[PDB]
């Protein structure tokens, strides 16, 4: 996972800027350099064309530092003369990354003459003129298709004298037309060049503050630390994403410390009067958020969690805490952004070799590892799960596949078994195993602003990050020894998540907590405004607008889509109510649309399509005012990362 250089730009003064582009390395070279992390060849130019094999982007060297965007390079090293080169600067919040610039490269100078005329140099050596709009943007003289600007993030935005005004990072669009340019000002680069240690619990301040606790899981941050706070006379609230963890901590304190704390969950609530409360983020929200004068300290545990409820809970805390009388909010996680996973007690970790009986993502599984006992194998796709469970059964093993669409009772409670599953198991299941085998491949949700007619919710296959890695291997060694086998080390904990998550929050907020869109915004704003958390593109105003227009949802449909656990229960249920009210069928007849089963014989004609949540089987009309509303929301200036 190294970044390699596959080309370069020469940027000099004669529009007065001239640029020349030069491809220098193909796909074989990029893969090899990327895998070895070694590049022995000479370097040159003011801008570098960078590659992660799949995708490509730019980097500009200024003051001996090769700068580029975080949304392209992440936490990756740069291939170098001697081997991998680690980042010298890194800010997900600034969407910025920097390495020491390879020798042979030339620097551009920052602009200190405050020009209005701006010039973007693309990956193809095109110079695009613009005019400055405030601090981080420019209005293009000639609007252009957004497609022409993709792959050029990290390129320089120049003044008429050739100094760098900023780094191109995104386009501001009007339904696919790029009207303006968004960039990282050079002034941001200076600030970043000046910057640690959260290892131990923050002290309780005299006035409200947010603090941080970065320590391993089970280390006691969820048990010992609350007790230490309470023993000083404070009332403590501990929030976790899962029911099992919440219940688990309560039971521990009882059995081990002889302390019986309060427990609040949807499935079980126990109030004892103690000064320590354990709750889920979900139950915390359903309870109305922060109650006045109830707690001195709120600990937001597992704050690397980017599921909708976790984000809403955390953002609610950060918005309401101070006013409710809290002295200290603690944001606690083992895997903060940019961090690696570290070994965990009792869990042996052993990379897979190339020898065995069952091929597995470029490695092999020996039968010995899984014959006898209970084992969990993570596969990236339904298709692969079925294939593998089949192959194992033909070798005399009790193997069984699990993915979304199947029940969890398919998994025997005891006796020998090999479960081969997707991440669907995480939400769907609770129990654990004697070992985990991990393909280290992650499938994540993404939104595509596709304009066919509006937005599409689809997926992405990416290398596993530290958070994912921890979750999967956490499925073994619960209370006792476990074993974790893997194909590769992943990437460091991601500092950035997709816009589709925002969509998920507004959906969940409305579906599960009756939150108004304007109110969901306030809470997400708190989340964004707090440093040290994962960041996102600011599409809050966009998503607020579209959900505001989705009025008068059929309650019965919303109920069923909720039972069925649809990640976007509200968007689905809503699509179903327009179809029903139109006497039209759903876009397909996937299980997604169960709720419309009984009415099938009564529906016909084209479906009024609002957005795409999956494949389309039936004829569709783009006519519904619901479609036109969402579509006109997308005409408003929308920042698209490039
Ligand atoms: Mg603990
Ligand atoms: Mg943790
Ligand atoms: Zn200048």
């Amino acid at each position: 996972g190294c970044v390699s250089i596959i080309g370069r730009l020469h940027v000099n003064q004669r529009a007065s800027i001239t640029a020349y582009a030069q491809q220098t390395r193909g796909l074989l070279g990029a893969i090899v350099v990327s895998m070895t992390g070694r590049d022995r060849t000479e370097q040159a130019g003011e801008v570098q064309i960078l590659s992660t094999v799949s995708q490509s982007f730019l980097g500009t060297t200024i003051s001996g530092v090769l700068w580029t965007v975080y949304h392209g390079a992440g936490n990756k090293t740069l291939a170098g003369l001697r081997g991998p080169v680690t980042q010298m600067y890194s800010s997900a919040e600034g969407d910025l990354v920097g390495w020491p610039s390879p020798p042979g490269t030339k620097s551009l100078e920052p602009c200190k003459c405050g020009a209005v005329d701006l010039y973007l140099v693309t990956r193809n050596a095109d110079v695009i003129p613009a005019r400055r709009r405030g601090d981080k943007r420019g209005a293009l003289l000639s609007p252009r298709p957004i497609s022409t600007l993709k792959g050029s993030s990290g390129g320089p935005v120049l003044c008429p004298r050739g100094h760098v005004v900023g780094l191109f990072r995104a386009a501001v669009c009007s339904r696919g037309v790029a009207k303006s340019i968004d960039f990282i000002p050079v002034e941001t680069l200076d600030v970043v060049t000046r910057s640690s240690d959260n290892s131990t619990p923050p002290a309780v301040p005299q006035t409200y503050q947010v603090g941080y606790l970065h320590a391993p899981t089970g280390s006691g941050k969820s048990t010992k630390v609350p007790v230490a706070y309470a023993a000083q006379g404070y009332k403590v609230l501990v929030l976790n994403p899962s029911v099992a963890a919440t219940l688990g901590f309560g039971a521990y304190l009882s059995k081990a410390h002889g302390i019986n704390p309060n427990i609040r969950t949807g499935v079980r609530t126990v109030m004892t009067g103690e000064a320590i409360t354990y709750s889920t983020y979900g139950k915390f929200l359903a309870d109305g958020g922060c109650a006045s004068g109830a707690y001195d300290i709120i600990i937001c545990d597992e704050c690397h969690a980017v599921d909708a409820t976790s984000i809403l809970g955390i953002g609610t805390v950060l918005d309401q805490a101070e006013t409710a009388g809290v002295r200290l909010t603690v944001l606690a996680t083992a895997t903060p952004p940019g961090s690696v996973t570290t070994p965990h007690p009792d869990i042996e970790e052993v990379g897979l070799g190339r020898e065995g009986e069952i091929p597995f993502y470029g490695r092999a599984i020996p039968l010995s590892c899984i014959k006898g006992g209970r084992h969990l194998i993570f596969c990236h796709s339904k298709k692969k799960c079925d294939e593998l469970a089949a192959a194992l059964r033909g070798m005399g093993l009790n193997a069984v596949a699990y993915y979304r669409g199947l029940d969890v009772s398919i998994i025997p409670a005891q006796g020998d078994v090999v479960v081969v599953a997707t991440d669907a198991l995480m939400t769907g299941y609770t129990g654990d195993f004697d070992s985990v085998i991990d393909c280290n491949v992650a499938v994540t949700q993404a939104v595509d602003f596709s304009l066919d007619p509006t937005f599409t919710i689809t997926t992405q296959t990416v290398p596993q990050d530290a958070v994912s890695r921890s979750q999967r291997r956490g499925r073994t060694g619960r209370g006792r020894q476990g074993t974790y086998r893997y194909v590769s080390t992943g990437e460091r904990a991601s500092g950035m998540f997709d816009s589709v998550v925002l969509c998920e929050c507004y959906d969940a907020g409305a579906a599960w907590y009756d939150l108004t869109p304007a109110e969901t915004t306030v809470r997400l704003r708190a989340y964004f405004n707090t440093p040290g958390l994962p960041v996102c593109q600011d599409h809050l105003e966009f998503w607020e607008a579209v959900f505001t227009g989705l009025t008068h949802i059929d309650a019965h449909f919303l109920s069923q889509t909720k039972q069925a656990g649809e990640n976007f229960a509200y968007l689905v249920a809503y699509q179903a109510t327009v179809c029903a009210r139109a006497k039209a069928p759903p876009p397909s007849w996937d299980a997604m649309w169960k709720c419309l089963a009984r009415l099938k014989p009564t529906l016909a004609g084209p479906t009024p399509l609002l957005y795409r949540l999956g494949p389309i089987t039936n004829e569709v009309t783009l006519t519904h005012p619901g479609t036109k509303y969402i579509a006109t929301c997308m005409q408003a200036d929308l920042e698209v990362m490039t």
